[PDB]
């Protein structure tokens, strides 16, 4: 309500796509959510507005990288035929939520491998006979060779380019996502770097800055859920989760040739537009660049998150049990800091 104001113009009209061929996505594909947004913005690699954002690790969309450039021919025939005979890693889902874990912190308190020809049958199947898959499997030397040349094609000048001028570390990863109309990831935060360049169809990326931590509740760090909000977007408890009532995000509707630079810590939620088909994304995750050698103040958000995870972690090596944390916690603020 009032300010009256129209900065929450979410990822907006939607962009009119080239030679007269209609609306790109409809507003109806969106899903519906509790919070306002905000738009990232969506610029020329060569504006220098978007080194600005970048330098100032705050997300961007850059329009012209020609990152994937050899990629916007993939598809699935095309990647069956070439991607080679490896095991790819599939989740499934009888939600639209997707709910991840990681499988060692299992142990303190669904994936299945397959080719890529057996990914596209479940897929092939499903259509013809309510479940949901994912492929996402990092890129290795199983690929033929077609998709070794159209990866060697990506643009490396540009951003080998931004991995120095930013400082960052190394290169650790590059993940193929595929996923199918209506898929969800649900809001997380990474500890990388990551340039999220889009392929094939439309992803609704809603993020959020480091400093909304007090409004996203994530699971406790021993938790296999580590690093996920504990906030159902669909269904939000407000009693448990009081803050997410203040919650604002920032907004974009990825296509084809479009890169979102998602910055170190910053929460995303990533959507694949209802009715759009299939979605295609390729990934590259860098390490930040390293925390300098005396510390300035006042601290950024991530470092303060960067402090709470290792207070956490910590604590669970201490007590010998990490189930302990959360009391020994509750015992030291209550009727001492609240
Ligand atoms: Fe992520």
């Amino acid at each position: 309500a009032t300010a009256a104001e129209a900065v929450a113009s979410g990822s907006g009209e939607p962009r009119e796509e080239a030679g007269a061929l209609g609306p790109a996505w409809d507003e109806s594909q969106l899903r519906s959510y509790s919070f306002p947004t905000r738009p990232i913005p969506r610029l020329s690699q060569s504006d220098p507005r978007a080194e600005e954002l970048i330098e100032n690790e705050e997300p961007v969309v850059l329009t012209d990288t020609n990152l994937v450039y050899p990629a916007l021919k993939w598809d699935l025939e095309y990647l069956q035929e070439n991607i080679g005979n490896g095991d790819f890693s599939v989740y499934s889902a009888s939600t639209h939520k997707f709910l991840y874990y990681d499988e060692k912190k299992m142990a303190n308190f669904n994936r299945e491998e397959m080719k890529f020809h057996e990914f596209v049958e479940k897929l092939q199947d499903i259509q013809q006979r309510e479940e949901r898959l994912y492929l996402q499997q990092t890129l290795n030397d199983t690929v033929g060779r077609k998709i070794v040349m159209d990866f060697l094609g990506f643009n490396w000048n540009w951003i080998n380019k931004q991995q120095g001028k930013r400082g960052w570390g190394q290169l650790t990863s590059n993940l193929l996502l595929i996923g199918m109309e209506g898929n969800v990831t649900p809001a997380h935060y990474d500890e990388q770097q990551n340039f999220f360049a889009q392929i094939k169809g439309y992803k609704r990326c809603i993020l959020f800055p480091p400093d909304q931590f007090e409004c996203l509740y994530p699971y406790p760090v021993h938790h296999p859920c580590d690093r996920q909000s504990q906030v159902d977007f669909d269904n939000p408890d407000y009693e448990r989760f009081p803050n997410f009532q203040n919650v604002v995000g920032y907004e974009t509707v990825v296509g084809p040739g479009d890169v979102l630079y998602i910055p170190m810590y910053w929460w995303h939620h990533i959507e694949s537009l209802l009715n759009g088909g299939i979605t295609i994304t390729v990934n590259f995750w860098y390490k930040g660049a390293p925390t300098p050698k005396r510390i300035e103040y006042p601290l950024k958000a991530h470092q303060k998150v960067a402090i709470m995870r290792n207070i956490e972690k910590m604590l669970g090596e201490a007590l010998g049990n990490p189930q302990e944390v959360g009391p020994l916690l509750n015992t030291m603020i209550k009727g001492r800091y609240n």
